[PDB]
């Protein structure tokens, strides 16, 4: 890591670590219980301007869910303008039952809403098809639904005004594996995020759903992994 904002650690329990990578936003870590390889990461965004916050993707649980928001309001001293899954497995959207008890508007594409129904998921409360963008402070964040890939719903976040992509599991860490591709369109995945590279030129840094952060060289892997 290089970049001229230098990342710092800055909030770390057994069950959530929050790590900033740029001046007005953090990763969210946090970890699903798998019972095969036991706790295995998982990421999101939080963007904020003034005492304003939107956060991509909860944690798998409620538990974790709560010391996310708590840390939000306690620490950063921020409202939570909205929470926005970028796909409906639990690692984006199992914790959303949290957030929908602190009143938080939910935002999803709309397929999110329709995979977490079959699935008897809670799902978000508003829906889009195909970009949303919302207002954090005087400052926006970009949802978009580029194509399948990892799921047939998922979609990635921009924040433009620190060149942050939050790829969610689309987006894979540098020689990361395929990972679970149960619900893939393994076919359509290196389009989408050729799509998503297309969009985005001066991205500064790249968020994947599992693992670690970099920049543009995790589009350029994850779209040679699916070729
Ligand atoms: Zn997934
Ligand atoms: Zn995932």
């Amino acid at each position: 890591h290089a970049e001229k904002f230098r990342a710092k650690e800055i909030y770390k329990s057994e069950n959530l670590i929050i790590t900033q990578i740029s001046e007005n936003s953090f990763i969210h870590t946090s970890f699903k219980q798998t019972n095969d390889f036991g706790n295995v990461p998982c990421n999101g965004l939080i963007v904020k301007n003034n005492d304003e916050t939107i956060v991509f993707d909860t944690p798998t649980n409620d538990k974790d869910s709560e010391e996310l928001i708590q840390w939000i309001t306690g620490t950063l001293h921020s409202k939570i303008n909205a929470v926005i899954p970028t796909h409906f497995h639990d690692d984006s959207m199992g914790g959303l039952q949290a957030f929908h008890n602190h009143n938080i508007p939910s935002y999803s594409y709309s397929k999110t809403i329709e995979l977490g129904k079959e699935n008897n998921f809670v799902v978000p409360k508003n829906s889009f098809n195909n970009f949303i963008t919302l207002k954090v402070g005087n400052e926006e964040v970009i949802a978009k639904f580029f194509g399948e890939g990892h799921t047939r719903d998922n979609t990635v976040g921009y924040f433009p005004s620190e060149n942050i992509l939050f790829g969610g599991c689309l987006l894979k860490e540098l020689e990361a594996s395929k990972g679970y591709l149960g619900d893939a369109n393994v076919s359509a995945w290196s389009s989408t995020v050729e799509k998503v590279k297309k969009e985005y030129p001066n991205v500064k840094i790249v968020i994947p759903g599992h693992g670690e952060y970099g920049d543009k060289k995790l589009l350029d892997y994850t779209i040679k992994l699916f070729k």
